[PDB]
Protein backbone atom coordinates (compact mmCIF):
# COMPACT_ATOMS: atom_id res chain seq x y z
CA UNK A 1 0.00 0.00 0.00
CA UNK A 2 0.92 3.69 -0.25
CA UNK A 3 -0.55 7.01 0.83
CA UNK A 4 -0.04 10.58 -0.40
CA UNK A 5 -1.43 13.71 1.30
CA UNK A 6 -0.92 17.40 0.69
CA UNK A 7 0.44 19.46 3.63
CA UNK A 8 -0.46 23.18 3.77
CA UNK A 9 1.15 26.03 5.75
CA UNK A 10 -1.16 27.32 8.50
CA UNK A 11 -0.17 30.98 7.86
CA UNK A 12 1.92 33.30 5.71
CA UNK A 13 5.12 32.52 7.72
CA UNK A 14 4.96 28.68 7.44
CA UNK A 15 4.75 28.51 11.21
CA UNK A 16 3.45 24.94 10.87
CA UNK A 17 1.85 22.66 8.26
CA UNK A 18 -1.47 20.84 8.43
CA UNK A 19 -2.40 17.63 6.67
CA UNK A 20 -5.97 16.28 6.48
CA UNK A 21 -6.51 12.97 8.29
CA UNK A 22 -9.63 10.78 8.18
CA UNK A 23 -10.61 9.31 11.59
CA UNK A 24 -13.50 6.98 12.30
CA UNK A 25 -16.52 5.66 10.43
CA UNK A 26 -18.04 7.62 8.79
CA UNK A 27 -14.84 9.61 8.33
CA UNK A 28 -14.23 12.67 10.49
CA UNK A 29 -11.55 14.79 8.73
CA UNK A 30 -9.23 16.69 11.07
CA UNK A 31 -6.24 18.81 10.07
CA UNK A 32 -3.21 17.50 11.97
CA UNK A 33 0.31 18.74 12.42
CA UNK A 34 2.60 15.86 11.32
CA UNK A 35 5.46 15.89 13.78
CA UNK A 36 8.61 13.80 13.21
CA UNK A 37 9.79 14.97 16.69
CA UNK A 38 7.01 13.25 18.69
CA UNK A 39 5.12 9.97 18.77
CA UNK A 40 1.52 10.65 19.85
CA UNK A 41 -1.49 11.02 17.51
CA UNK A 42 -3.77 13.27 19.57
CA UNK A 43 -6.82 15.29 18.64
CA UNK A 44 -9.16 17.94 19.85
CA UNK A 45 -12.32 16.03 20.72
CA UNK A 46 -15.83 16.02 22.18
CA UNK A 47 -13.99 15.40 25.51
CA UNK A 48 -11.81 18.56 25.33
CA UNK A 49 -12.64 21.14 28.09
CA UNK A 50 -15.08 23.46 26.24
CA UNK A 51 -13.20 26.69 27.26
CA UNK A 52 -10.01 25.24 25.62
CA UNK A 53 -11.65 24.76 22.19
CA UNK A 54 -11.70 27.89 19.94
CA UNK A 55 -12.48 27.03 16.32
CA UNK A 56 -10.76 23.61 16.00
CA UNK A 57 -12.58 20.69 14.39
CA UNK A 58 -13.14 17.98 17.01
CA UNK A 59 -13.17 14.19 16.85
CA UNK A 60 -16.38 12.74 18.43
CA UNK A 61 -15.72 9.04 19.14
CA UNK A 62 -19.41 8.39 19.96
CA UNK A 63 -20.25 9.18 16.27
CA UNK A 64 -17.72 6.60 14.97
CA UNK A 65 -18.96 3.02 14.59
CA UNK A 66 -15.34 1.78 14.68
CA UNK A 67 -14.20 3.74 17.78
CA UNK A 68 -13.42 1.66 20.91
CA UNK A 69 -12.29 3.09 24.28
CA UNK A 70 -8.82 1.76 25.10
CA UNK A 71 -9.82 1.03 28.67
CA UNK A 72 -7.58 2.51 31.37
CA UNK A 73 -5.21 4.19 28.94
CA UNK A 74 -4.19 7.83 29.48
CA UNK A 75 -1.66 10.12 27.88
CA UNK A 76 0.12 13.37 28.74
CA UNK A 77 2.73 15.17 26.66
CA UNK A 78 4.87 18.30 26.99
CA UNK A 79 6.60 19.79 23.93
CA UNK A 80 9.88 21.74 23.56
CA UNK A 81 7.93 25.04 23.23
CA UNK A 82 6.30 24.58 26.71
CA UNK A 83 2.92 23.48 25.27
CA UNK A 84 1.09 20.41 26.60
CA UNK A 85 -1.98 18.23 26.28
CA UNK A 86 -3.46 15.14 27.94
CA UNK A 87 -6.47 12.85 27.91
CA UNK A 88 -7.69 9.32 27.29
CA UNK A 89 -7.42 6.98 24.28
CA UNK A 90 -9.64 5.33 21.65
CA UNK A 91 -8.68 2.96 18.90
CA UNK A 92 -10.19 3.76 15.51
CA UNK A 93 -9.57 3.60 11.78
CA UNK A 94 -7.20 6.35 10.60
CA UNK A 95 -6.46 7.13 6.92
CA UNK A 96 -3.87 9.50 5.50
CA UNK A 97 -3.83 10.17 1.78
CA UNK A 98 -5.62 6.86 1.00
CA UNK A 99 -3.47 4.71 3.38
CA UNK A 100 -5.64 3.13 6.14
CA UNK A 101 -4.63 1.78 9.53
CA UNK A 102 -7.18 -0.06 11.63
CA UNK A 103 -6.84 -0.10 15.40
CA UNK A 104 -4.77 3.13 15.55
CA UNK A 105 -4.52 4.73 18.99
CA UNK A 106 -6.29 8.10 18.73
CA UNK A 107 -5.45 10.08 21.87
CA UNK A 108 -8.46 12.25 22.76
CA UNK A 109 -7.55 15.50 24.52
CA UNK A 110 -9.34 16.35 27.74
CA UNK A 111 -6.94 19.29 28.34
CA UNK A 112 -4.78 21.38 26.00
CA UNK A 113 -2.46 24.31 26.84
CA UNK A 114 -3.19 27.86 25.71
CA UNK A 115 -0.95 27.75 22.58
CA UNK A 116 -3.11 24.88 21.20
CA UNK A 117 -6.41 26.64 21.99
CA UNK A 118 -5.13 29.87 20.40
CA UNK A 119 -4.26 28.07 17.12
CA UNK A 120 -7.65 27.41 15.46
CA UNK A 121 -5.98 25.84 12.38
CA UNK A 122 -4.41 22.78 14.16
CA UNK A 123 -6.86 20.05 15.21
CA UNK A 124 -4.11 17.87 16.78
CA UNK A 125 -0.77 16.22 16.11
CA UNK A 126 0.23 13.08 14.30
CA UNK A 127 3.59 11.91 15.64
CA UNK A 128 6.15 10.30 13.32
CA UNK A 129 9.14 9.86 15.65
CA UNK A 130 9.86 6.38 17.08
CA UNK A 131 7.12 4.67 19.10
CA UNK A 132 9.47 4.47 22.15
CA UNK A 133 8.46 8.16 22.79
CA UNK A 134 4.70 7.50 22.80
CA UNK A 135 3.24 8.70 26.12
CA UNK A 136 0.25 6.31 26.47
CA UNK A 137 0.17 4.57 29.85
CA UNK A 138 0.10 1.84 30.97
CA UNK A 139 0.41 0.28 27.49
CA UNK A 140 2.58 2.33 25.11
CA UNK A 141 1.03 2.70 21.61
CA UNK A 142 2.48 2.67 18.14
CA UNK A 143 2.62 5.59 15.69
CA UNK A 144 0.56 5.63 12.49
CA UNK A 145 3.78 4.90 10.55
CA UNK A 146 4.79 1.99 12.77
CA UNK A 147 1.27 0.47 12.39
CA UNK A 148 1.28 1.02 8.58
CA UNK A 149 4.88 -0.10 7.99
CA UNK A 150 4.39 -3.82 7.32
CA UNK A 151 1.61 -3.02 4.72
CA UNK A 152 3.62 -0.36 2.85
CA UNK A 153 5.33 -1.08 -0.48
CA UNK A 154 8.59 0.26 1.11
CA UNK A 155 8.99 1.03 4.86
CA UNK A 156 9.46 4.78 4.33
CA UNK A 157 7.70 8.10 4.44
CA UNK A 158 8.84 11.35 2.84
CA UNK A 159 8.41 14.98 3.77
CA UNK A 160 8.38 17.56 0.97
CA UNK A 161 7.44 20.82 2.70
CA UNK A 162 6.80 23.95 0.66
CA UNK A 163 8.14 27.47 1.15
CA UNK A 164 5.05 29.63 1.40
CA UNK A 165 3.23 26.85 -0.55
CA UNK A 166 1.71 23.42 -0.05
CA UNK A 167 3.85 20.27 -0.11
CA UNK A 168 3.42 16.56 0.32
CA UNK A 169 3.77 13.70 2.81
CA UNK A 170 4.06 10.32 1.07
CA UNK A 171 3.97 6.92 2.75
CA UNK A 172 5.40 3.72 1.24
CA UNK A 173 7.18 5.11 -1.82
CA UNK A 174 9.79 7.64 -2.99
CA UNK A 175 8.44 9.98 -5.73
CA UNK A 176 11.50 10.23 -8.00
CA UNK A 177 9.85 13.27 -9.75
CA UNK A 178 9.80 15.32 -6.50
CA UNK A 179 13.56 16.04 -6.21
CA UNK A 180 16.63 16.90 -8.30
CA UNK A 181 19.89 15.00 -8.39
CA UNK A 182 20.33 12.05 -6.02
CA UNK A 183 19.21 11.33 -2.44
CA UNK A 184 22.09 11.22 0.09
CA UNK A 185 21.41 8.85 2.98
CA UNK A 186 22.89 9.31 6.42
CA UNK A 187 22.88 7.29 9.63
CA UNK A 188 20.24 7.65 12.32
CA UNK A 189 20.48 7.06 16.04
CA UNK A 190 17.15 6.01 17.61
CA UNK A 191 18.62 6.17 21.17
CA UNK A 192 16.56 9.31 22.15
CA UNK A 193 13.52 8.19 20.02
CA UNK A 194 14.13 10.87 17.37
CA UNK A 195 15.28 10.89 13.75
CA UNK A 196 18.73 11.92 15.06
CA UNK A 197 21.55 12.33 12.57
CA UNK A 198 24.90 14.17 12.17
CA UNK A 199 25.31 16.96 9.65
CA UNK A 200 28.82 17.29 8.21
CA UNK A 201 28.98 21.09 8.47
CA UNK A 202 27.73 24.40 7.20
CA UNK A 203 28.36 27.48 5.13
CA UNK A 204 26.98 31.03 5.39
CA UNK A 205 26.06 32.62 2.06
CA UNK A 206 28.82 32.25 -0.51
CA UNK A 207 31.36 31.56 2.33
CA UNK A 208 33.60 28.52 2.56
CA UNK A 209 32.13 25.32 3.94
CA UNK A 210 33.12 24.51 7.54
CA UNK A 211 33.51 20.75 8.10
CA UNK A 212 32.16 20.06 11.57
CA UNK A 213 29.86 17.37 13.04
CA UNK A 214 26.47 18.73 14.14
CA UNK A 215 24.22 16.13 15.79
CA UNK A 216 20.53 17.02 15.60
CA UNK A 217 17.03 15.84 14.84
CA UNK A 218 14.88 16.09 11.74
CA UNK A 219 11.71 17.59 13.27
CA UNK A 220 8.80 18.64 11.04
CA UNK A 221 6.96 19.84 14.16
CA UNK A 222 9.50 22.58 14.90
CA UNK A 223 9.27 25.79 12.84
CA UNK A 224 12.88 27.02 12.99
CA UNK A 225 16.44 25.75 12.62
CA UNK A 226 18.18 25.53 16.05
CA UNK A 227 21.95 25.09 15.90
CA UNK A 228 24.92 25.63 18.22
CA UNK A 229 25.59 29.22 19.29
CA UNK A 230 28.90 29.33 17.36
CA UNK A 231 27.14 28.48 14.06
CA UNK A 232 24.26 30.84 14.67
CA UNK A 233 26.58 33.74 15.60
CA UNK A 234 28.59 33.13 12.40
CA UNK A 235 25.36 33.35 10.36
CA UNK A 236 23.93 36.52 11.92
CA UNK A 237 27.34 38.28 11.87
CA UNK A 238 26.78 38.48 8.08
CA UNK A 239 23.56 40.55 8.51
CA UNK A 240 24.12 44.26 9.29
CA UNK A 241 22.27 45.20 12.46
CA UNK A 242 21.35 41.63 13.51
CA UNK A 243 21.54 40.96 17.24
CA UNK A 244 20.41 38.48 19.85
CA UNK A 245 17.56 40.09 21.87
CA UNK A 246 16.88 38.54 25.32
CA UNK A 247 13.63 40.63 25.37
CA UNK A 248 12.35 39.09 22.11
CA UNK A 249 13.90 35.62 22.77
CA UNK A 250 16.37 35.22 19.93
CA UNK A 251 18.13 36.80 17.01
CA UNK A 252 16.37 39.68 15.29
CA UNK A 253 17.44 41.63 12.24
CA UNK A 254 16.40 44.76 10.36
CA UNK A 255 13.43 44.04 8.17
CA UNK A 256 15.27 46.07 5.43
CA UNK A 257 17.97 43.33 5.26
CA UNK A 258 18.58 40.84 2.49
CA UNK A 259 19.47 37.58 4.28
CA UNK A 260 22.26 35.27 3.13
CA UNK A 261 21.60 31.62 2.43
CA UNK A 262 22.66 28.88 4.87
CA UNK A 263 24.06 25.55 3.65
CA UNK A 264 24.13 22.36 5.74
CA UNK A 265 26.05 19.17 4.93
CA UNK A 266 24.56 15.69 4.48
CA UNK A 267 27.56 13.46 4.01
CA UNK A 268 29.40 14.93 1.00
CA UNK A 269 26.16 16.56 -0.23
CA UNK A 270 24.92 20.09 0.53
CA UNK A 271 21.41 21.47 1.10
CA UNK A 272 21.05 25.22 0.55
CA UNK A 273 18.44 27.15 2.55
CA UNK A 274 17.72 30.38 0.64
CA UNK A 275 17.94 33.58 2.69
CA UNK A 276 14.24 34.28 2.27
CA UNK A 277 13.41 31.02 4.13
CA UNK A 278 15.16 32.51 7.25
CA UNK A 279 12.82 35.61 7.42
CA UNK A 280 10.01 35.17 9.98
CA UNK A 281 8.78 38.73 9.64
CA UNK A 282 8.16 41.55 12.09
CA UNK A 283 8.46 40.63 15.78
CA UNK A 284 5.15 42.45 16.38
CA UNK A 285 2.75 43.86 13.91
CA UNK A 286 4.26 46.92 12.13
CA UNK A 287 7.76 46.52 13.67
CA UNK A 288 10.87 47.09 11.58
CA UNK A 289 12.63 44.36 13.63
CA UNK A 290 12.23 40.93 12.07
CA UNK A 291 12.59 37.52 13.73
CA UNK A 292 15.28 35.18 12.46
CA UNK A 293 14.70 31.63 11.33
CA UNK A 294 18.07 30.33 12.55
CA UNK A 295 18.31 30.42 16.37
CA UNK A 296 20.62 29.03 19.03
CA UNK A 297 19.95 25.57 20.45
CA UNK A 298 22.06 26.37 23.56
CA UNK A 299 19.00 26.48 25.93
CA UNK A 300 17.40 23.24 24.39
CA UNK A 301 19.92 20.38 24.85
CA UNK A 302 19.59 19.28 21.17
CA UNK A 303 20.03 20.80 17.71
CA UNK A 304 16.83 20.79 15.68
CA UNK A 305 16.59 20.72 11.89
CA UNK A 306 13.06 22.09 11.84
CA UNK A 307 10.92 23.26 8.95
CA UNK A 308 13.32 26.08 7.90
CA UNK A 309 15.89 23.39 7.03
CA UNK A 310 13.59 20.54 5.96
CA UNK A 311 11.53 22.65 3.51
CA UNK A 312 14.76 23.23 1.49
CA UNK A 313 14.96 19.44 0.84
CA UNK A 314 13.09 16.32 -0.15
CA UNK A 315 13.50 14.24 3.02
CA UNK A 316 13.25 10.45 3.27
CA UNK A 317 12.46 8.93 6.65
CA UNK A 318 13.62 5.33 6.05
CA UNK A 319 12.05 3.03 8.69
CA UNK A 320 13.88 -0.12 7.58
CA UNK A 321 15.27 -2.41 10.29
CA UNK A 322 18.26 -0.01 10.47
CA UNK A 323 16.64 3.42 10.01
CA UNK A 324 18.31 6.11 7.91
CA UNK A 325 17.51 9.65 6.67
CA UNK A 326 17.85 10.78 3.10
CA UNK A 327 18.09 14.32 1.75
CA UNK A 328 17.85 15.57 -1.81
CA UNK A 329 17.75 19.07 -3.26
CA UNK A 330 14.51 19.99 -5.09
Amino acid sequence: STGSATTTPIDSLDDAYITPVQIGTPAQTLNLDFDTGSSDLWVFSSETTASEVDGQTIYTPSKSTTAKLLSGATWSISYGDGSSSSGDVYTDTVSVGGLTVTGQAVESAKKVSSSFTEDSTIDGLLGLAFSTLNTVSPTQQKTFFDNAKASLDSPVFTADLGYHAPGTYNFGFIDTTAYTGSITYTAVSTKQGFWEWTSTGYAVGSGTFKSTSIDGIADTGTTLLYLPATVVSAYWAQVSGAKSSSSVGGYVFPCSATLPSFTFGVGSARIVIPGDYIDFGPISTGSSSCFGGIQSSAGIGINIFGDVALKAAFVVFNGATTPTLGFASK
